[PDB]
Formats: structure tokens, sequence, C-alpha cells
């Protein structure tokens, strides 16, 4: 368990400070502090390298870099590169969520490793229908709202990979690499506090959370 | 058309003012100036009778009061009592929405007479996911996030009520009386402007659309 977690850290809005500290250097550091956590390989642009060199010597993990690609996955799998050869788990993270709690990653952590697939979500709060071609409701389930960490085993991380890349399967929103799998994916349950940061609503809303 | 259209609105939150004004007076005044808007039956507390009582003679609607109930449903009941014998649309808004558009409300009420039931909805932005009672992901749709007004034909919303009165049908969150109908219900395409009021945090954003 102890230093079994790599990190890949996925990293403009999420270098706007909140309470005067970086976005992204908020999760960084939750993630740094876990003995879980061994090294955190960082996705983000050469120009914010150094945001995340400075606090090196302070943490205790490995710090490591990628370039980002143009979606999300591409992004994922340059990050996925780095990572340790005997990492147990991968723990994918979106940088715009500063906020997420060290209890709740440290549940989508514990789910991750009994299911090989976990993912950080809450009920969602908005009444939520499906709606057909013809702008329809199709009438009758309970849904959740997905957050990161996404918590997954590498080589069922790989498996989705190649598995997209053999048979060339098309890949959006809501149907990546993983969702092809048969292998189950675990819904932890988190925090409605663990927001998104895009607009400066969340920036008023996110200030209120930490204090 | 015009005269045409009962709009119950439901009805503390909503009577915190925005820029000012009471909450629930915004989409009051924004379904009073439109023509199609014959009667307004609110559903609030007589406490705040008096709230919309002090703009009868400005507005151009007849003002009209109904008691609310426990639930949601039971609130919608109550308004649905003293609309008109002759209203062609009941026109369903919650006060905790202030900022809907004259032009949405106008889209919603023409797909309501159209179609006989129509709803204004955004595309859900959050992802969204089917969790089973194991908490796993249920893996494979168009999910959309539903507003006000609820917009439908009021012999439509009775044959509901009486449905499931008459089998003794058991009524949830995303599951209503015209859920049990057969009769379709269209999803106008609304603006994510049209944010409920409960949290502070809403106020801080309601503000900044307002202007
Ligand atoms: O889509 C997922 C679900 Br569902 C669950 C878990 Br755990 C992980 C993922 C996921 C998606 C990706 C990306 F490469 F597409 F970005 N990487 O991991
Ligand atoms: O549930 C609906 C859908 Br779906 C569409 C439309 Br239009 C209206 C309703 C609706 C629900 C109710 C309540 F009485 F339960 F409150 N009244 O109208
Ligand atoms: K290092
Ligand atoms: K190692
Ligand atoms: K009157
Ligand atoms: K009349």
């Amino acid at each position: 368990m102890e230093k079994s977690v790599s990190v890949i850290l996925l990293a403009p809005k999420q270098y706007i400070p909140l309470l005067g500290q970086p976005i992204a250097l908020y999760s960084f550091f939750t993630f740094s502090r876990m003995p879980e956590v061994k090294e955190i390989v960082v996705v983000c642009d050469p120009f914010f390298r150094d945001i995340f060199e400075e606090y090196e010597e302070s943490i205790d993990v490995d710090l490591s870099f990628a370039i980002p690609g143009k979606e999300r996955q591409d992004s994922v799998y340059s990050g996925l590169q780095e990572i340790d050869v005997n990492s147990e788990l991968v723990c994918i993270h979106d940088s715009a969520r500063p906020l997420v709690n060290t209890e709740d990653v440290e549940k989508v952590l514990k789910d991750g490793s009994a299911v090989g697939a976990a993912v950080l979500g809450v009920p969602a709060k908005a009444t939520i229908k499906e709606v057909n071609s013809d702008s329809l409701v199709v009438k009758t389930k309970t849904l959740w709202e997905m957050q990161t960490p996404q918590v997954i085993k590498p080589e069922l991380l790989k498996k989705g990979f190649e598995l997209v890349k053999s048979e060339g399967l098309e890949v959006t929103d809501d149907v990546s690499i993983v969702e092809y799998l048969k292998h189950p994916v675990y819904v932890s349950q988190g925090s409605y506090t663990n927001i998104k940061v895009t607009t400066p609503d969340d920036l008023l809303l996110a200030e209120r959370i930490l204090s």
C-alpha cells in the first residue's frame, strides 16, 4: 500500500490562484503527503514545469513530467509512459479539481485496489432525463456525477488503450477506452465540495468551501 | 395564443432579494408581461401573499393564490384547482428560478402547445453515469438537466393525477404523475443561465448573470 500509487496529474484556469496559491498545487500537495503515493507524473506545458519544480525537495514523492496531447486520453497515455514499472495503481486526477479531500482520495484508492478500477462520484442533484433524437423524454435509475480521481490498475488501462488501438474504436466524452472493457468500474462516493474550476463563479464558491 | 396560458408559480431562499428585488418577483413579472399569459395562480404561504399583491394593478394578468402542500405535486394540484376552465396550457414554474428568459418561456410554451407537454432543459455538462445497487457503472445516450417551466395541457395533467390516484402508483423525484402517461414530453432547449437558487453561491453567480 505504502508508495504503491502513481498519480497522473492532468494540468489558464488551473493556474489561477485560490486563496493565493495556484489551483493545480492544491491537489498536487494533497497527493504528495499521502504515504500511498509514490510518484506524481505531472502533465503540463513546459512553461508551467517550474510551478511544481519549486516544491520538489519539500514533497515526499517523485516528481516527473509529461507533455499534454490534443484530447484528455492523449494526455493520460503520455503520463502513463512515465509511471513506475511496479506501480500497482495509477491515480488520474484533473488539476482543475483543487478541493478533493484526502479522505475521499483514500476511499477511491482503496476501491480501485479492490475492484481494479474506481472513480469518485456523487449522486446527481439535478433532475436528469434521457432525451431521444426527436427531443422527447425517454420515460422510465440512480445517476451519478463523475469526478476525479479515476483510479485504475495500469495493466487494465493499457489493455483499454490497446483494444481501442487494434479495433480502431471511437472515443467520446462519455465512452472512454475503459468503457469498452468488460472489467467493472466502482463508483466511490465523494463530496459535492470536489468541484471543477472553469468559471469565476467557481472561485467565489471554492473560497467559501476552503473556509 | 393571447391570454391562453395559466401560470402556476411555485413559491426562505425564493424571497431573498437579488439586486434588491425578491427572487420570486423576477419570474412573476417575466410571465405577467407576456401577452400569452392570462393568469398567474401563485402558490405561497399567506405570510407572503402581500409580496405579490403590491404589484397587482400594474401587471397585465389575473393574480390568484393557492396554499402549498407537503410535496411539490401537492402544491401543483392545489394551483391546478384555481386555473381557468378554458385555459389551454398550464405553465408550472419554480419561483427559485428567477432568471428564466422570456424567449425560453416563449419556446417551451410553443412546444407545450404543439406536443401537449414540454419542459425547459439543457444538455447536462457533467459526465453522468448510471450506477447499480452494487455501486458499479452500468456501461454503454444524451442526458439533459430539467429546469422549469413545465408546460402541459390541463386535461393531460388531470389525467396524470387521476391515474396515480386510481391505481395508487408511487411518485418520486424522477417519476411524476406525467412520467406514468404514455403521452410524450418534449424537451425545449433553454439556457444554462436559468439556475435554481438555494445556496449563497447562487446569488454571487446570479448577480453576474443579471449583469
Ligand atoms: O473512463 C474511465 C472510467 Br469510466 C473509469 C476509470 Br477508473 C478511468 C477512465 C479513464 C479514462 C481515461 C482517458 F484516457 F480516456 F482519459 N483514462 O481513464
Ligand atoms: O413531471 C413532469 C414532466 Br416529466 C413534464 C411536465 Br410538462 C410536467 C411534470 C409535472 C410534474 C408535476 C408534479 F405535479 F408532480 F409536480 N406536474 O407536472
Ligand atoms: K525526483
Ligand atoms: K518504483
Ligand atoms: K385580479
Ligand atoms: K377565462
